[PDB]
């Protein structure tokens, strides 16, 4: 049996240059209340074994791992394992019932005591879309447009307050455009995300149901989606 700490903590990239497993960073502030799991491998014989792991649904996991352990980071970051097997462990951070993407999972060839540092991202930027109708050659913003927003291949829409992405209670799926045709959401992990078109204005046609937006840390994405008015054909005659 052999200790594991998984050491949670949120660093600039100037603070981890070249990042391993077992390097700390040069500087990082812990994080409480993630949730990390470890599940023992029964077999090794896949060649591209975090490949294998990472293709796994959640609860996957737990039918291809023999023991599984779960950790709760404390005051300094800290996920404590104790007393593991002798094993090879794939660990991953878990939020609302899923794997939290933006952990990056990993293999720990548990033979000896290990501390562990996973690459987490954490900077955030922002989105700013921009809804118009379409009359000919004519384009004017939208207001009262109905937007989600979704981790790209994600099930739970991204909820907001405040104009930014949030964890509370009251933080709404439902987005809505502004009297500009605006939605702009700050607060963001840079990464790849999905808007939803969920319901459009009277006279308009939803064209492009879901479109992909990628966050970039630092900076604002600019996106102009379009709706078209809705066609009016005469009923041809035979």
């Amino acid at each position: 049996s052999h200790q594991l700490t998984i050491v949670h903590l949120e660093a600039r990239d100037i603070d981890r240059p070249n990042p391993q497993l077992e390097i700390a960073p040069k500087e990082g502030t812990p994080i409480e209340g993630v949730l990390y799991q470890l599940y023992q491998l029964k077999s090794t014989e896949d060649g591209d074994l975090l490949a294998h792991w990472n293709s796994l649904t959640i609860t996957e996991l737990k039918k291809q791992a023999q023991q599984v352990f779960e950790a709760t980071t404390n005051q300094q970051g800290k996920a404590t394992f104790n007393q593991l097997p002798d094993g090879i462990y794939y660990g991953l951070a878990v939020k609302a019932g899923e794997k939290n993407r933006n952990v990056s999972a990993f293999l720990v060839d548990l033979s000896e005591d290990k501390v562990i540092y996973p690459k987490i991202i954490w900077s955030t930027g922002e989105l700013d879309l921009l809804k118009v109708g379409v009359d000919g050659d004519t384009k004017k913003p939208l207001a009262g447009v109905v937007f989600e927003l979704y981790e790209k291949n994600g099930r739970t829409p991204i909820r907001v307050k405040n104009g930014v992405h949030s964890q509370d209670i009251d933080a709404a799926k439902h987005l809505e455009t502004d009297s500009s045709g605006h939605i702009r959401i700050s607060g963001l992990i840079h990464g790849d995300y999905v808007l939803k078109e969920i319901e459009t204005q009277s006279g308009y046609q939803i064209g492009q149901a879901e479109t992909a937006v990628t966050i970039e840390k630092s900076k604002t994405v600019t996106v102009t989606i379009e709706n078209k008015k809705v066609p009016t054909p005469k009923v041809p005659s035979r």
